[PDB]
């Protein structure tokens, strides 16, 4: 029913607003400069990363750790840190989605397990451009040729999320319309190890509908926008597998590494 | 007008209806005898238990958890998984409260983090007789006698819900009753952190009027329900930061340390 679709695409959003802090919109407020509060401090070779790491002064220290280590290995940390908070973020979102509760508790670990990371870099799209993201808060804004360069490794753990996020960010969506995508991502049915399929898929089915309404009524003149959209679910995969086969990399080219303890449970055999 | 008062109530009613698949009217029936047909699996120790447990896996792999642990942890956490489910009805169910979702998006989550211990407790009244409470939405009964047995920490964790309960029950409140009860519950202005407590206390004030109306027409005979009703809150306050208070305890003396991303978070200056 429309009626009851439209109500769930408000909900989602609301729990949206409420689960994460920066959204698209005010995102895209500072990438533009339309928000008028505080301008992003760039980062974009050696000496602005240390002045924007040391900046410190009137901006406390953020509740990530502090440092004494390379450059590349402190941003890999400092991704770290980030994605454990986005995951928490994700996990109280994933809370207030009709049905997940309900849900078998080994398939509510599972689905949180295989689907956060691909969550996290399609919101963190919404922080980007073609030029770089934003950092901190929305605080700064380290550029995609900084990032791009790091020795090795490091450097191809960031590009690929570039690559994607400016041809997802051609789509030109919103974050109503990605409260209801998110979801879609979560009830996913084909995640190894599920014990109970079918209810998973009749809540992603519900989801669905209400994304294509939702997709139709907020952009009318975008063809086919619901199926581009779950075509870059595709994309959203290869990104998780590349970056798990990098993580194998990391193992053997650096020395004690060691992710955080929750970031370490949800790569615990990880496809 | 009063007209307009009733059909507050009923508003409240149907979208209470909506939110809460058992009802007590359908919870005192089962509780009783009424078309019997299906008397729920009744776990009074242990072995009971365990033999109703995997009696509703024994059919299909959908618990809360299963056997692998201490069974006072064990029937702990489930109360937390369903604990959770709660939660997400009455977050529902406050969407339909008029006024609401029209608050500050902040002022809903402050009402609802403190305001959802104390509607689970009312409510789980309904499901409960001086003898036990129905769990797996009526499909179980389990007996205070069982749960009070519960080894020191655990027992004593459980007790005071079904003192409340009988205390509660004597009211004789009906459904039509409880969803504008509940309802005053979650509109309350004096939860912490609360930026606007002006509209709060209006919206609170014309939920004080419905339910007095509803407890006059609907219990005559009952001299001062309304006040009976509004002095039960004393009470529950208490419930909740004895609750709270012997989380502590809990959370600084034991082993098992897996629980659900909910409630854990949710407790912030949680009396
Ligand atoms: C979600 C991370 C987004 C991100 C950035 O996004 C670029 C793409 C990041 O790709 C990731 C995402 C998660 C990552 C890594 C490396 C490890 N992880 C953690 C994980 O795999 O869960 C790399 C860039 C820089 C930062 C920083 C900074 F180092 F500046 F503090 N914090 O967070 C950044
Ligand atoms: C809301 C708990 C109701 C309840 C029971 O009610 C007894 C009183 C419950 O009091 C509570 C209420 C909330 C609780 C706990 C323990 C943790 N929580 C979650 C929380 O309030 O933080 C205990 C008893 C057993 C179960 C079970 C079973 F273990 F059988 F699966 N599921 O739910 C039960």
């Amino acid at each position: 029913e429309s009626a009851d679709l439209r109500a769930l695409a408000k909900h989602l959003y609301d729990s949206y607003i409420k689960s994460f802090p920066l959204t698209k919109a005010k995102a895209r407020a500072i990438l533009t400069g339309k928000t008028t509060d505080k301008s992003p401090f760039v980062i974009y070779d050696m000496n602005s990363l240390m002045m924007g790491e040391d900046k410190i002064k009137f901006k406390h220290i953020t509740p990530l750790q502090e440092q004494s280590k390379e450059v590349a290995i402190r941003i890999f940390q400092g991704c770290q840190f980030r994605s454990v908070e986005a995951v928490q973020e994700i996990t109280e979102y994933a809370k207030s989605i009709p049905g997940f509760v309900n849900l078998d508790l080994n398939d509510q670990v599972t689905l949180l397990k295989y689907g956060v990371h691909e969550i996290i870099y399609t919101m963190l799209a919404s922080l980007m451009n073609k030029d770089g993201v934003l950092i901190s808060e929305g605080q700064g804004f380290m550029t995609r040729e900084f990032l791009k360069s790091l020795r090795k490794p490091f450097g191809d753990f960031m590009e690929p999320k570039f690559e994607f996020a400016v041809k997802f960010n051609a789509l030109e969506l919103d974050d109503s319309d990605l409260a209801i995508f998110i979801a879609v991502i979560i009830l996913s049915g084909d995640r190894p190890g599920l014990l109970n399929v079918k209810p998973i898929e009749d809540i992603q089915d519900n989801l669905l509908q209400a994304l294509e309404l939702q997709l139709k009524l907020n952009h009318p003149e975008s063809s086919q926008l619901f199926a581009k959209l779950l075509q870059k679910m595709t994309d959203l995969r290869q990104i998780v597998t590349e970056h798990v086969q990098l993580l194998q990399v990391i193992k053997k080219t650096e020395t004690d590494m060691s992710l955080h303890p929750l970031l370490q449970e949800i790569y615990k055999d990880l496809y």
